[PDB]
C-alpha cells in the first residue's frame, strides 16, 4: 500500500506524520519511507543528510530505526523542474511494490513530485490545523483531488478539537486530533522519530495511539 | 588517524567509547566508525541493524548523526575464523586513509579482527573499570601490546576515581574517569549516541567534557 502525505501549506506536520506513521507501521510491516521533499525533512528526522548527488529516484535506501528510508537528494530538484509525471509515477509504483507500506513525504506544493505521488497513491493523507491558511489549503486539495478522481483522509494537528469541513466531498476528515507537544520538537532536534523518543522519554507513552488510529483508518 | 578501541572483557564500555568519541570528533573532522564486532553494538547505537549479508570489509557505510558508520555484518564472523591478518590490516589502512579519524570498535577478545585493528592503529584506547576482571584484562592487554611493540591509552569508566596500574609500562592511564550515568542506558535504548541524546535531554550537558579530554589526549 502506497500512502502519500500531501499539503500545499508548509508547517502543518506533513513530515512529522510521514516519519511517525512509517515508524509505527514498521513495528509489524515491511515499511519504506520515500522522501520526495528536496529540503529532506524526513531524511533529517531519521538522522541522515540530504545527498548532494543527483541520484536516480529510489536507488538509495537505508534501514534506520526499523524503517527503509530513501534519503532526499538534489536530483529531486531537477525532477521538480524537468520531471515527466508518468515516469516518476511508474518509478514510485515499482518502489512501492517491494513494501507492505510505502509512506511518501512530499514538498509543500502540488507540483510534479506531489502530483506523481498522488496519482499512484493507494491512500492520500493530508494533515490540517485550525489555522485559516491550512483550511484554504485543504479546500484547494479537495479541488485537485476531484481533478484526478481520488479521495483523501485528513486529521487535525496542533489542536485539541477536530476540524471537519463537510463541503469538501473528496476529503474524509477523521476524528483524530494531535495536540501541541514539545516531544515533537525535542525528537526533531535529535533527528529521531517522536514515537521512538517518547518510548524512552516518558513513563506512559501517548503519541502511539494517534498513529495507531491513523493506521487503522487508512488500512480499511 | 586510526583510533582502535580494545578490551578482552565485555561490558566495560568499549562500544560506548567508540560511538561517543566518533560522534564528538565528527563535530569538526571527517570521522568514520568501523564496527568490527559481529554483535554490532556500535551499529545498533547508530540506529542500524547488523547486515545479514557476507559483505566485503569496509564496502558499506552510511552517514548517520554526522558519522560515517560501517555497519557490522555476518561476514565479520568468517573474517574472525579464516581472516588473514595482513589482508585485514591493509584493508583497514586503506579505509582509514579516507578519514581524518577512523574509530574502530572491536569484539571482546584479542582475536583476528582485534589484533588486525591494533597492528595498524595510530592510537589504541582501552577503557578500564575498578572491577578486578577489567584490571586482569588490562594486564593481559599490556602483555599483548609489548608483543606487537605498541602502546595504548586507558581511561576509567563506571567510576568516580581513576585507575592507574604503574606496572603496566605499555599502558598510559589518563586521569579521565566517567561515572555511572543513566543517560548512557537511555541513549543506548534509543540507539543514538549518548552525547547527542544529552544535547537535548538536559539543560547543561556534561558528558562532552570527558570525550573532549580523551580526544585531546590522543591527538597529541
Ligand atoms: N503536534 C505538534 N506539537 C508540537 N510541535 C509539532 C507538532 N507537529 C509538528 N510539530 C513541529 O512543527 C515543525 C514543523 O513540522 P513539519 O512536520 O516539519 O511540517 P511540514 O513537514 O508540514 O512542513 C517541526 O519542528 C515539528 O517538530
Ligand atoms: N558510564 C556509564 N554509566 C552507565 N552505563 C554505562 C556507562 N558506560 C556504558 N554503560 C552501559 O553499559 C552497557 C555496556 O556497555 P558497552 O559499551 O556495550 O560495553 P562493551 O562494548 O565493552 O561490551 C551499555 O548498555 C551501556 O549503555
Ligand atoms: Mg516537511
Ligand atoms: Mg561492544
Amino acid at each position: 500500500m502506497i500512502v502519500t502525505v500531501i499539503n500545499q501549506k508548509g508547517g502543518v506536520g506533513k513530515t512529522t506524520t510521514s516519519v511517525n506513521l512509517s515508524y509505527y507501521l514498521s513495528k509489524e510491516k515491511k515499511t519504506g519511507l520515500l522522501d520526495l521533499d528536496p529540503e529532506g525533512g524526513a531524511t533529517i528526522s531519521y538522522g541522515m543528510k540530504r545527498e548532494l548527488k543527483e541520484l536516480p529516484l529510489g536507488e538509495k535506501s537505508v534501514n534506520i530505526f526499523n524503517v527503509e528510508v530513501f534519503p532526499a537528494h538534489i536530483g529531486l530538484l531537477k525532477l521538480e523542474l524537468n520531471g515527466d509525471v508518468e515516469e516518476i509515477s511508474n518509478k514510485i509504483k515499482e518502489i512501492g511494490k517491494q513494501f507492505d507500506f510505502l509512506v511518501i513525504d512530499t514538498p509543500p506544493n502540488l507540483g510534479t513530485l506531489a502530483i506523481s505521488a498522488m496519482l499512484v497513491a493507494d491512500r492520500i493523507v493530508s494533515p490540517v490545523t485550525p489555522q485559516p491558511l491550512a483550511l484554504e489549503a485543504i479546500k484547494n486539495l479537495d479541488s485537485r483531488l476531484k481533478s484526478i478522481g481520488k479521495n483523501a483522509y485528513s486529521f487535525t494537528n496542533f489542536s485539541k478539537k477536530v476540524v471537519k469541513l463537510d463541503n469538501l466531498s473528496s476529503v474524509k476528515f477523521t476524528e483524530i486530533t494531535i495536540p501541541p507537544s514539545r516531544l515533537f520538537i525535542e525528537a526533531s532536534r535529535l533527528g529521531v522519530p517522536a514515537l521512538r523518543y517518547e518510548e524512552v522519554r516518558i513513563k506512559k507513552p501517548k503519541l502511539a495511539n494517534y498513529y495507531q488510529q491513523l493506521a487503522k483508518v487508512i488500512s480499511e
